[PDB]
């Protein structure tokens, strides 16, 4: 046909659809319930261990919210506005929990610091001990349901680990919890255990905002390379040098290419472009591929503009930079 | 040429280049200098007024800093990895500014209320006067040093010239009566207010670039004629214009042509007509046979003439099912 080829048609209330976006707010109803009871219980226990459990618990909620929002806002067509679509919110709000959670993380970890040097707080280990075991138990029941719930073929799963994960965490908050209660005169050992825990999460977050700032770059996708589009693009008959070959991804999985391509001048264009469009899509699963045909005019051997960009990595590019720096 | 008639290819260095470079660093020093100022200041003296007026140099520094780190990196030219360039560095410095700027306002105004709520605060008058007054001093030197981007600097030098008055107003109001210890509450949230109010418009701008959204300045509808226009198109499809930065547009787009037409006049064509009258920084338009059969198809029509308000008035019917 045309460039309509093994098109997959998207509609909008999908039954599977429906399905992931019930069970994302049914997880996320949970989270939020029981966000504000430990919240409650870390207020009334004068703590910051748990309440870097609850700002956990609230970077959970966030996620599920980015998630949920993408999810309903996917469904809306591509207007005047917004011609690619409404895709690139996930990313969106992928940001947004991270940026989220550096601020909630950066206060407990300014309060944690205050609390060590100053060290004039009291901690109410009766009440520490009874909500960090309610959280540990959360989490079990959590586990548990989700494991009963299993064989959403791959979000229960998915979700499990991370149940798992932070479960470990809430035991090592009652280890914590134990160690203040039995012997109150570690009262330091709270500061510490939600100092650490911050350092973990930020380190779990610094791997997801890396993905995030590279896609709201107009980069290259991480799964998709350069240099196999350009060698699938030159191998199709007929194709000689091509030029602005501009690839980026909107989201994780929506990946969007595009390319001039000069062409001898015995082969039909048509011909040529449904061929490597087809190509493209093969390979790469491209969900927008706008490829420009030409003819060859071989004038472009000594134009600058239509000159590949070395393979020069992002790291080593910007280590030249020292020069504008210096100047 | 073949496609990049007029090419316009900036060098990398240019001596305009530098002397931003220059003036930008001199801004940036001024206004960090002024910042330890007005935070030892603030702290001496345990006010607040001081400490929205030091988070309101804090945005400025921030936007010095983006705006001079995108500068650095529209040097550098495109990497494999980053073939369009490193253009959006300009809205990601110019989010990241108004995020730092949303979070100190959102710590001050939690210390403002609980300042309010509580009412047991000794403020020094004397020190935060003082500081008020240095303030006031050091603003209306750089007024007088500025005596373009000059322009807008000016402006905002007037602006914040205006914003330290009230912060000076609000200060002689309290040494005169100490009574009027409340006073301070008030001028921060009032304050915060006004760079909430100011600062949403390059949020919204922000995000709508970010969301590969259509760029403010040019119009679906007139991309839409200036390619019906040229002879020998009937079906412009998928057309995909977005913006890197508020002077960066890239456009790409389908050309449905006719078996009387040669694909390459009518691309030329239709190339020089987009970069003549929108000036897009890059066009990639594909050329195809007409066949009839893209009539009765689906996703090769164009999008309906409705706001982005309008179609997510439908998006209600998701929630409920
Ligand atoms: C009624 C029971 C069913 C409920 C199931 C619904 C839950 C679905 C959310 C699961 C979740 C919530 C956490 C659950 C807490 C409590 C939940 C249950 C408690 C209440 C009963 C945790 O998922 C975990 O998040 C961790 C964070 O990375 C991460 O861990 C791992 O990564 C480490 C490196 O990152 C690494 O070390 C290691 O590989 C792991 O460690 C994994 O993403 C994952 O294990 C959110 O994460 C998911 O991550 C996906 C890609 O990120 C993404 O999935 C989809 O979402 C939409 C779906 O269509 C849809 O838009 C898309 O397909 C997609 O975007 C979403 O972001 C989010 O869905
Ligand atoms: C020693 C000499 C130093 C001279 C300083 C030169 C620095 C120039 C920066 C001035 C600045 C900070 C101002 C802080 C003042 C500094 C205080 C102390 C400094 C004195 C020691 C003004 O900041 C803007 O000013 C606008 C006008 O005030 C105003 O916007 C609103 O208010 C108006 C009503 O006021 C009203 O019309 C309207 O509602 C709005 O328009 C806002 O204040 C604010 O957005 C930076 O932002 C400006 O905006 C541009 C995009 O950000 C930016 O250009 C960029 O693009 C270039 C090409 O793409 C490229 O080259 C670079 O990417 C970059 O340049 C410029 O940098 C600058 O033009
Ligand atoms: C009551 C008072 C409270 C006041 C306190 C509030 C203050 C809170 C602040 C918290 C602030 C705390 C911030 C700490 C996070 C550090 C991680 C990081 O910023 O890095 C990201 C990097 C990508 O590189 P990377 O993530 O490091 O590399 C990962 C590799 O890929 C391995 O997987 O992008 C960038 O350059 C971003 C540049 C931005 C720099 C600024
Ligand atoms: C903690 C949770 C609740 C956060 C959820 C994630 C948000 C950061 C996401 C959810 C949906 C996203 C929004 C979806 C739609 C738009 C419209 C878009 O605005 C326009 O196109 C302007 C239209 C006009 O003003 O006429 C700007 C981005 C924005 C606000 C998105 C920005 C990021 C948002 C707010
Ligand atoms: C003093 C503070 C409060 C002011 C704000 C700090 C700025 C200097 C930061 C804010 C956001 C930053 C930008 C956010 C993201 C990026 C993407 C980053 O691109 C990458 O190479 C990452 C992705 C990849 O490796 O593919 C380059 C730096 C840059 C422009 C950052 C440069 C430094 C910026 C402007
Ligand atoms: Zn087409
Ligand atoms: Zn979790
Ligand atoms: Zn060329
Ligand atoms: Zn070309
Ligand atoms: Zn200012
Ligand atoms: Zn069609």
């Amino acid at each position: 046909h045309h460039c309509h080829r093994d098109p997959l048609p998207p509609p909008g209330l999908t039954p599977e659809r429906l399905h992931a976006r019930r069970q994302l707010y049914a997880a996320c109803a949970v989270c939020f319930v029981f966000m504000a009871g430990e919240v409650v219980g870390g207020y009334l226990a004068h703590s910051l261990a748990i309440m870097t459990d609850a700002a956990h618990l609230l970077a959970d909620v966030g996620s599920m919210m980015g998630s949920l929002f993408s999810l309903w806002l996917s469904t809306r067509p591509a207007t005047r506005t917004m011609t690619f679509g409404w895709h690139r919110s996930e990313t969106l709000g992928a940001l947004a929990s991270v940026v989220s959670l550096w601020m909630v993380t950066g206060i407990l970890l300014y309060l944690a610091f205050v609390r060590l040097l100053h060290s004039d707080y009291h901690i109410e280990g009766g009440a520490m001990l009874l909500t960090a075991s309610i959280a540990v138990c959360a989490n079990l029941l959590m586990a548990f349901v989700l494991h009963q719930a299993g064989p959403g073929n791959t979000s229960v799963r998915a979700a499990f680990v991370h149940v798992l994960g932070d479960l470990l965490q809430s035991f090592g908050v009652l280890a914590a919890s134990i160690l203040i209660y039995f012997k109150p005169q570690y009262k330091a050992a709270d500061p510490i255990s939600t100092f650490l825990f911050s350092i973990c999460a930020l380190g779990s977050t610094a791997p997801t905002l890396r993905d995030v700032l590279r896609i709201l770059m107009e980069g290259t996708p991480r799964n998709v390379g350069f240099e196999p589009v350009r060698d699938t693009l030159l191998s199709v008959p007929g194709v000689r040098a091509t030029h602005e070959l501009h690839l980026w991804a909107l989201t994780l999985t929506y990946h969007v290419a595009s390319a001039h391509l000069a062409i001898d001048s015995t082969a039909d264009p048509e011909a040529v472009l449904a061929e490597a469009s087809s190509r493209l899509y093969s390979r790469f699963g491209f969900s927008s591929c706008t490829l420009q045909v030409e003819q060859y005019q071989p004038e472009m051997a000594q134009c600058l503009r239509c000159q590949e960009p070395p393979q020069a990595s992002d790291l080593e590019v910007l280590f030249q930079g020292p020069e504008f720096w210096s100047h």
